[PDB]
């Protein structure tokens, strides 16, 4: 898979997080957006997280959707970084 | 190993870490389950953990039957939406 | 690498960081072995960490010699089960 | 990638970790190095995390940026201890 097609996937990937997050959770867009990254990268502070059954379910569904496209995305970076 | 395969085992390993955590934690079912996604995840946002030495038990045994499980279902996935 | 060899690997891993935590952080056997198996999957809840500097370099070599050691392990096992 | 040459890239990483933590969120060096291990490892305990909005955008670029190449690091250690 092509890495600018990979960068397109995990933008995708941080928008339906960030708003996500926003709106089921009532965060600021600047918070939701860095709770989306600590979230895909699987860091989890737990600072921020869902207090909600809908926020859960979400949850739920950008880990098994951000998890992966997110590790291909950093493993491709390194190659352009390295 | 065949992708709907792997996905019957992930599938297996929630069940196992739903049910667990709800009966060993006492939390409810959708908290159960999204804690177990959250700890096969490896995300562990730590909103909720075990309290008792048994939940402690049943948490390393998850750990240890659930990311390697996750890991590859995230991955298969990856193709079949990529 | 052979499974026993990682896994007995593994294994020394467990005892350094059991032994480690709970003689530095102060925490039951129970705890700090539950402590080590959330760390090293780097799954960190947070309901328990280092609370002293002297916890905090031994949890960052815990970090560096464990979790490439328990992902290893894990692959492995999967191979066993499945 | 010659392993001394990824041992420098994740000393690269660490240290901007290290810094960027201590100035922006105004922890100490031994606190922000220990948060950087934390972090770059992706255990994330979130007994440190940041609480400026500078400081999450850093952290951001961190997990970007290290997340990948200590993972890189951690599978060379391996084989030079294996
Ligand atoms: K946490
Ligand atoms: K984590
Ligand atoms: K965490
Ligand atoms: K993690």
């Amino acid at each position: 898979v092509p890495a600018t097609r990979i960068l397109l996937l995990v933008l995708a990937v941080i928008i339906y997080g960030t708003a996500g997050f926003h709106f089921i959770e009532g965060e600021s867009w600047t918070v939701s957006l860095y709770w989306t990254f600590v979230t895909i990268a699987t860091v989890g502070y737990g600072d921020y997280s869902p207090h909600t059954p809908l926020g859960m379910y979400f949850t739920c569904t950008l880990i098994v959707l951000g998890i992966g496209t997110f590790a291909v995305a950093v493993q491709r970076l390194l190659e352009f970084l390295i």
